[PDB]
Formats: C-alpha cells, structure tokens, sequence
C-alpha cells in the first residue's frame, strides 16, 4: 500500500500557507504507519513527479482560489474533479500540479484514489500567518485528512495516546 499526504502552498502568502500547516500539523499529532508519506511539496511542479507516482491514495491539502464561496469554507474533491480545480489561470503552482498529474496519466502512474482538502483563503498578503478564520480550520482540515486516510484502511493514533 502506497499513500502520500502532500501539502502545497506557500509560508509567504497568509492563508495560502494553509495546506503546509494541515500537513505539519498532522505530522506532529499522530503516528502513522511507515507506508503513509508526508510531504510539504510547497508551490513545487514537476521536481514532485517522482513522488506522486504509484500511490494507492493521493491525498493533497492545499488553499482554494477559483472559486466564489465564503473565505473560511471548506470543500473536499475527489479524483477527476482535482485535475480539473487545478486547471485554472489563478494559481500558477496548482496549473504545475495539473501538468504534473498530466505526466503520470500519460505513463499509467495516475493514482487510484485522489482527495483533495481544500479551504478557501480570506487574505492572500505577503506575511506570515494565517487568518484567524483559515486558522480556526486546521481541525475539520485536519479530521478530513484522517478520514480520507480511513478510507484507504489506516488509523492514526494520536500521540497522546502514547
């Protein structure tokens, strides 16, 4: 079993930091088995390539910005569905994530199951820091990331159960 947690954003950008956050804090909370990576890919393309491939679940956490909803709402999508979010003229990185899963269906790389957790922005300044409403959204973020990894047949233990 092969599965990849990626988080992709940008530190720089307020609330476009969010899914390196969901990521991280993942890391720090729960144990998972060895089979499961981690991986903060930031605004990376085509360098991930290699990792994104073979997967029996791709599961990605990113900043959402094509779309007209309410800053702080989140919004799960699944399998073709994430291609085509990410084939937009907004966010430069998620149009390189699009080439990059391009790539892998080409050579039959594509991974079997793929789920995005995505949270709308309110601020994209250049900063440190999430919004305190994109902040207060790392928990659901965070329980979609572990149900998304349920499905696939892994718990995570928390660490404080350790």
């Amino acid at each position: 079993m092969r599965i990849l947690v990626l988080g992709v954003g940008n530190i720089l950008l307020t609330d476009e930091a969010i899914g390196v956050r969901i990521v991280e804090a993942l890391e720090q909370r729960y144990i998972l088995p060895d089979y499961v990576e981690i991986l903060d890919g930031g605004t990376a393309g085509m360098e991930l390539l290699g990792d994104m491939a073979n997967r029996d679940h791709l599961i990605i956490a990113d900043a959402i910005v094509s779309k007209k909803n309410a800053p702080g709402t989140m919004m799960i999508l699944r399998d073709e569905e994430v291609p085509a979010l990410f084939t937009n003229k907004i966010s430069p990185h998620q149009l390189g994530l699009a080439d990059v899963l391009s790539a892998l269906r080409f050579t039959g790389e594509f991974p079997k199951k793929l789920t995005l957790v995505g949270v709308i922005p309110e601020s994209l300044e250049p900063h440190i820091g999430l919004t305190p409403t994109v902040e207060a959204m790392i928990e659901p973020a965070l329980e979609q990331v572990l149900a998304a990894l349920r499905e696939s047949g892994v718990e995570a233990i928390p660490r404080s159960d350790s």
